């Protein structure tokens, strides 16, 4: 029923990098295919385990349904800073994945977070600074000189303004072309490398971008081995009160029906400049209907949500227990969107929109037969016998600890109807993600530790139904 | 050289209301406009001398430079609501208006506040609502429904739409025909009359607007005797994180040289949801460049503005000193902006802008010369055979009284000098309103009581060039 684990991202141990050099990998992705390949999607965290540093977006390929695996293609890999006094902080970031293919077009989607240098989402500044411009209805990103307040622009090519509209002898390497797309940002004066935008201490250049949280996009059209530059989504989702936007780890969907089928969902969440992450955390989704052209920011689940009998907003509230971060999306066959969101209630929390992902019911509904350890989680839809289910998998607890897969019936009316809940591994388990593989098998790339790996190596295990019915 | 005051607005005496039901005036406008005509605008407080209440914007007309003085115009003044439980809160409240006139349309204009029914900017919640919504490429002001989530919207003709996009049979009265304007917001259905979407307590019809902070503008085009119906300008300008947003009070300007000639700008000031009202107004303008159209947001004054070593924003300061509040605006001969900030150095602030008002250069001068007791202040340029001035009036304390009028020489530098310090009121001192007549001689518009008088008692004095030379 249940396979052994093959390790696909193995990390290394007692505290020391792996025979690659690399510490630690973390935040599974797990992709099918229309070809019917297995692309398996992780932040290579070279230096250490934590949530900054100098990491890869990484995928390795399975052509065979996980039985084995390519050598791993590298989507971005921003380089660091030479000059930064810290290293383990040295570096600008990419961090956290969304897996996603367009069923008509093809396209395949890795949707990430960026941060220039620094320490991601622990080291965000409290004062904003603007990091977009919009200039006879073309919107540029800022770059600030040190000494000056002004706002220049990187314009057409690449090429630097100064904050009143006068091109310099600056450009940025808008359209990377080294392997790992590790030159974007690069500032050049004419064919003089100086810097790089992305670097915020012991810089060489004059020039860096807005201290703040983005989100990239990146895109395969040959079933995952190349993969185009980054695309910089930010300006088209990111509302001026936000604070940190980034996704919610694994694999998005693809709405199959109803009126807005064809809309790719991407899980994301927001803090405020109120509390940021002592109380704000705030679910919600973004979403193409033009197969990943153009993005939108649905609402919240927190938006207009009543809490201890007050009305709560995203980008004002301040309250702890009523966060929610990241998540993962299902669409039902009655055309629900389930929103199922990593949360502080010791138990499962799922909100639900009518509409698309695009506004969320009043009352998000939690189900004490399903733990959640405040840990994130996948879950799929699935078509056992013309009957409709769910399965999710997280940690069962007390800790991250004790993989659970868990299976939902789902009513008509869209409520959930948990049946079984099944170990799938025993010691430590964390970050998962789920696919249909196209039988009644079940594949899942999930975080666990054993034998003093590093936090943590990424393994694979197929299931079936005879598994999950246990 | 200085004349007796001309009480042109009069207050009640005693806590009691004037023999028009009005205890009480507020925030003095005055506009000269291009047929030397005198515009006063004014607050008219009916119930009490606080920021909120019954407040209908109003002004008066004078055809012979200050002498005598026409009947009260009123612009707009909404209803109360009559089933409020204490009416001194019970209304949808008005507030601070600021007069400019287009030299070339000759259209005038009043820009003022408007909150629904409460406490104003002392009554606003701690957590937003969305105010506006963006279907299809249109904007539309949201309604929310008693007992539901969804937001509704205000469409064509007033037709109240449904959060799925459903006409129902529900109305707005978006074009308001009573005098003053009484109706706006009025809430049918059918022909019958329900309530108003501005009430937001003991309400008898199903809808109200988000409770927030608007910006309203009505124009006059015969010289200030009638005046269109209210336009929210609101989304044009107001951005996401914002929370209050209002004028700064008194009389805006046109430039009058340069390449942005001709723009038209309105002093405003902002505050956020991190500090509110304790650490966090600051100082703006917006402006039009096609004729009071369409609006537009410049930057803040403490954009990016280095405050005690660090930077910081507008959207997310939270610092008591550095706020800049209520501000009046002046453009220089050599192409500069001023604008004189209401502030708490307890001296007067300073900001210059060299892109016609859109973001401030990085240095806020303080003068010392000018005391500032945290109260609004009025500043015009004036040429004197032929050397450029700035005449700004305000209290020179200890507390609100003491009036001076303060002459500065422009500098070639764009630096200010200031020559001399001139008491035009002893006593009460608070609000102000300069304007140049004609012939070396000034007009002003004052808050003033006396005799009892409840705050504020609004009067006009004119003076030469012999009152500023003292
Ligand atoms: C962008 C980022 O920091 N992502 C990290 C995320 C985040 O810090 C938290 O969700 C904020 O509350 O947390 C975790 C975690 O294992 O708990 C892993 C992610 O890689
Ligand atoms: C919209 C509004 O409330 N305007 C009021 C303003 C405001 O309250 C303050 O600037 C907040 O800091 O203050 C004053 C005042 O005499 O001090 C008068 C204005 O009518
Ligand atoms: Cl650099
Ligand atoms: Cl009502």
């Amino acid at each position: 029923a249940l396979t052994e684990k093959t390790d696909i991202f193995e990390s290394g141990r007692n505290g020391n990098p792996n025979k690659d050099g690399i510490k630690s990998y973390r935040i599974p992705a797990l992709l099918k295919t229309d070809k019917g390949t297995l692309i398996a999607g992780a932040d290579e965290r070279r230096l250490h385990s934590s949530d900054w540093g100098d990491i890869g977006m990484v995928i390795r390929r399975s052509e065979d349904n996980g039985k084995t695996w390519g050598d791993r293609v590298t989507i971005t890999n921003l380089r660091d800073n030479p000059k930064a006094s810290d290293p383990s902080i040295g570096s600008p970031v990419n961090i956290d994945m969304v897996l996603v293919q367009d069923p008509e077009t093809k396209r395949i989607f890795s949707i990430y977070d960026m941060f220039p240098e620094g320490k991601g989402i622990f080291g965000m500044s409290s004062q904003k600074e603007e990091a977009y411009k919009k200039i006879d209805g073309k919107t540029y990103q800022i770059l600030y000189r040190e000494g000056e307040k002004g706002a220049y622009t990187i314009r057409e090519n690449g090429t630097v303004y100064t904050p009143d509209g006068k091109a310099t002898d600056y450009r940025v390497v808008v359209d990377p072309v080294k392997p790992a797309y590790s030159d974007k940002g690069d500032l050049y004066k004419g064919d003089q490398l100086l810097g790089n935008i992305y670097f915020t201490t012991n810089k060489t250049s004059p020039f860096r971008i807005a201290k703040d949280s983005y989100l990239w996009m990146s895109y395969s059209d040959d079933d995952g081995k190349t993969w185009s530059a980054p695309q910089d989504i930010t300006p088209m989702v990111k509302a001026d009160w936000m604070k940190f936007l980034g996704v919610g780890p694994g694999t998005g969907i693809v709405l199959r029906n109803g009126p807005h089928k064809g809309r790719i969902l991407i899980p994301v969440y927001t803090t405020n400049n109120v509390s940021h992450l002592d109380g704000s955390q705030s679910s919600r989704v973004i979403y193409s209907d033009d197969h990943g052209k153009t993005w939108h920011a649905g609402e919240a689940v927190n938006d207009n949500r009543q809490v201890d009998g007050q009305k709560i907003h995203s980008s004002t509230m301040n309250n702890r227990r009523a966060q929610n971060t990241e998540s993962t999306v299902v669409q039902l066959n009655n055309g629900d969107v389930k929103l199922f969101m990593r949360g502080l209630t010791g138990d499962l929390q799922v909100a639900t929109s009518k509409d698309g992902g695009v506004t969320w019911e009043k009352d998000i509904k939690r189900y004490p037969q399903v733990k959640d350890v405040y840990v994130q989680m996948s879950a799929i839809h699935t078509m056992h016998e013309g009957k409709e289910y769910i399965i999710l998998s997280n940690a069962g607890g007390p800790k991250r600890e004790n993989g659970m897969v868990h299976l939902a019936r789902v009513e008509e009316n869209g409520e959930l109807t948990w049946l079984k809940h099944n170990p799938i591994q025993k010691g430590e388990f964390a970050y998962n993600s789920l696919q249909e593989l196209g039988n009644g098998e079940y594949g899942i790339l999930y975080e666990h530790t054993e034998k003093g790996q590093n936090a943590y190596t990424l393994s694979f295990r197929k299931f079936n139904w005879e598994f999950l019915s246990k």
